[PDB]
C-alpha cells in the first residue's frame, strides 16, 4: 500500500491553506493557473503531476467550485507523486493575474501550492518554487516586487528553474500574503 502523509514543514503550511476561503470567481481562476503553470500538463485535459496531498485536495475544490469534470486522481508509488487528470476551459489559460494584488496573490497560492516547498526556517532559509516558462517567472518577479518589494530569484539546474527567496523577512511577507495564518511560528 502507498502513503499520502509527509510530515515535512512544507506540507504542515500546505494543509494550512487547503481551507483558505475561495474568493472571486477569477481568484479561483488565477490559482488554478499557478497550479497550471508550477505542474499542469496540456495534451481537453490537463494532467497535475503533485508531490503534495495538501496540494492535490485543494486542486480538486478549485475544479469543484468551477464545475470542472475530474476524469482520474491515481497515487504512483514509491513504493510518490499524485496524478489528477482534469478537463478545463480556454478561457482559464489567458487570465493575467499580475496587474491586480488580489489575482496575484491568488496566483502565488496556486504557484505555492503545486511547485513550491521551504526548508524549515529554525535551519536554513530558503523558499523556492518550480517554474519553467520564463515569461511567466519574470512577471512574476516583477509582481513580487511591485506589490511586496520582495527580491526574487531565479535558480537554474539541469534544465529546470525555480523562483527563489533567501530573505525570512521575504519569506513572511509572502506566506503571509498567501493566506498563512499559523506562521505565528516565528
Ligand atoms: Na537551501
Amino acid at each position: 500500500m502507498v502513503s499520502l502523509l509527509r510530515r515535512t514543514f512544507s506540507e504542515e503550511i500546505k494543509e494550512e491553506l487547503v481551507n483558505v476561503p475561495f474568493g472571486s470567481r477569477e481568484e479561483v481562476i488565477s490559482e488554478l493557473l499557478g497550479f497550471i503553470k508550477a505542474r499542469g500538463d496540456l495534451d481537453r485535459h490537463i494532467v497535475f503531476s503533485l508531490h503534495s496531498f495538501a496540494a492535490s485536495r485543494r486542486l480538486l475544490n478549485l475544479m469543484k467550485y468551477l464545475s470542472k469534470p475530474v476524469s482520474e486522481i491515481i497515487v504512483e508509488k514509491s513504493h510518490r507523486y499524485i496524478k489528477i487528470t482534469a478537463e478545463y476551459s480556454e478561457s482559464f489559460m489567458v487570465i493575467e493575474p499580475f496587474f491586480d494584488v488580489a489575482l496575484f496573490v491568488s496566483f502565488l497560492r496556486g504557484l505555492f501550492l503545486s511547485g513550491g516547498s521551504m526548508t524549515n526556517p529554525r535551519y536554513h532559509y530558503h523558499l523556492e518554487i518550480n517554474l519553467f516558462e520564463e515569461e511567466t517567472l519574470a512577471l512574476t518577479r516583477k509582481s513580487l516586487k511591485d506589490f511586496f518589494n520582495i527580491n526574487a530569484g531565479i535558480i537554474e539546474l539541469r534544465n529546470t528553474r525555480k523562483l527563489y527567496i533567501k530573505s525570512i523577512k521575504d519569506i513572511l511577507v509572502f506566506l503571509e500574503a498567501i493566506g498563512v495564518q499559523r506562521k505565528l511560528e516565528e
